[PDB]
């Protein structure tokens, strides 16, 4: 039986552990944090995420989709809150087949942990990877106190998140060709109680957005009708605009309250613990990191956030990591040797990871901030009705299909240019020749 060591019992790490163990691999998984299934007196984490077709299909192959969706809230559409006008639901698709699921992160992690152990994997908690000696095939782990433990390894999988210790150890034996692009936005997690959401009639089966240009708020529902709110705001005010809002200008919780009362007046009354949450929850950091190399021969490989950190403006990070886990287990199972598998996995997944990283950065302007946009959207809806197998909106290709990310991006660019050109010198749809646009659709877009 083939042997494998995995670092990180997160979302990608636990899924890949189950897929390999059920195929007869001898699997050992190491996690820095304690086992979350061991109940303590401490408060549970209220963090949630948007699960789409890519992530759901990966769970379906693993035999875990039913268990996960049993505790997921259906999001049928987007609820945009702009002051003055009441919110109106913008449905994602034709029916409840085209939806996104809101799931508690800790609940998903516990289901995955149970799944990896049921398949035969051994999980070791309270052990963080410190360093790797590739030539001697040994690694060093330690608990929070710093007490060290050495282990021999054969194949190493880096599923240890955006600040990966496996990636740091690899950078010493190979040039990874790393390119980091910092993000000016920070984030803060806040809460809406079940009592407050019900009092203010906040729709439970939708994803909520409070757009405000350079900054914004999003809210995802929980099973108990509570909501997890995320504020996206610049860490620092720029030199060009010194008076602009930023985290630096929000010295305490009282400062945060006055800011919300002024910029988000319909959201502020729903945030009862705004002051406490602002001061106790730390500000998170965002970035895009691109690597030319994801592996070291047949010895080590990276996947998920360890391989491709991305901005969270498309809700596809977890979805991508689960898709990576399926591809890695498939390559390792059927290759001539581990070196061949790691090279082929890297070649297949790298162009897709670059495509989703670029699409996530582009999606920020869509969520946070036109007469020309509405005409393009109207013509795009008609083209999708005439040719539903050729004209599929980019958001729909990413979120509701398994088309490779690079293909979704390429087809999306063809459609965006087709719509832009068609409306360019026209006041309204009555002056636009619909059959001529349809001809461009059939000429430039093959059926799927
Ligand atoms: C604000 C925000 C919102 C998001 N919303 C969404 C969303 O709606 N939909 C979506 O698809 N994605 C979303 N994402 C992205 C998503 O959270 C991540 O992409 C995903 O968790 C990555 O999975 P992973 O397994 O690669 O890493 P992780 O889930 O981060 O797991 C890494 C694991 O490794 C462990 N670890 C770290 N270092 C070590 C070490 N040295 N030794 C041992 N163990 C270690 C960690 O404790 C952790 O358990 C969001 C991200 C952010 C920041
Ligand atoms: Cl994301």
């Amino acid at each position: 039986a083939r042997q494998v060591t995995i670092i990180g019992a997160g979302l990608a790490g636990t899924l890949v552990a189950r897929l390999l163990a059920r195929n007869g691999w001898q699997v050992n998984l190491f996690e820095r944090r304690p086992d979350p299934r061991i109940e303590t007196g401490a408060r549970g984490r209220s963090i949630n995420l948007a699960l789409a077709e890519r992530g759901a299909h990966a769970l379906r192959l693993a035999g875990l989709e039913r268990e996960v969706l049993a505790e997921a809230v259906m999001m049928r559409g987007r609820m945009v809150h702009v002051p003055g006008t009441p919110p109106n639901l913008q449905p994602y698709g034709r029916d409840d087949s085209e939806v996104i699921w809101s799931i508690n992160r800790d609940r998903l992690n516990r289901i995955l942990l149970d799944g990896a152990e049921a398949a035969g994997a051994s999980i070791h908690f309270n052990l963080g990877l410190d360093s790797v000696d590739f030539a001697r095939q040994r690694l060093t782990l330690s608990n929070v106190s710093g007490e060290r433990l050495e282990k021999r390894f054969h194949l190493l999988i880096g599923a240890d998140g955006c600040n990966s210790a496996v990636r740091q150890a690899m950078a010493s034996v190979v040039d990874l060709g790393e390119h980091l692009e910092t993000q000016p936005h920070g984030y803060k997690e806040l809460q809406i109680t079940p009592e407050a959401s019900a009092q203010f009639n906040l729709e439970p089966n939708a994803l909520h957005i409070w757009p405000h240009g350079d900054y914004m708020c999003i809210a995802l529902p929980n099973l108990d009708r509570s909501f997890t709110v995320t504020l996206f705001l610049h860490h620092q005010s720029p030199a060009a605009q010194p008076a602009s809002p930023s985290f630096a200008q929000l010295v305490d919780g009282h400062a945060a309250r006055r800011f919300f009362q002024r910029q988000f007046p319909d959201l502020s009354p729903m945030l009862d613990s705004l002051e406490q949450d602002f001061e106790h929850h730390p500000t998170g950091k965002l970035a895009t990191l691109r690597l030319t190399t994801w592996h070291v021969g047949g010895q080590a490989v990276l996947l998920g956030d360890a391989a491709h950190p991305m901005v969270p403006f498309h809700g596809q990070g977890m979805n991508c990591a689960l898709e990576d886990a399926v591809a890695l287990a498939e390559h390792l199972q059927s290759a001539a040797d581990n070196a061949s598998a790691l090279a082929a996995f890297t070649a297949q997944r790298q162009p897709d990871a670059l495509a989703i990283q670029a699409m996530a950065l582009e999606n920020y302007v869509e969520m946070s901030s036109s007469p020309t946009y509405l005409l393009e959207r109207e013509l795009g809806q008609i083209m999708a009705q005439r040719q539903p197998t050729r004209f599929i909106p980019r958001y729909s290709m990413v979120t509701f299909s398994r088309l490779p990310y690079a293909q979704a991006m390429a087809r999306g660019q063809i459609q965006e240019q087709l719509l832009k050109f068609a409306v360019a010198n026209h006041s309204d749809l009555t002056s636009i020749n619909l059959d001529a646009v349809e001809h461009e659709v059939t000429r430039c877009l093959p059926p799927l």
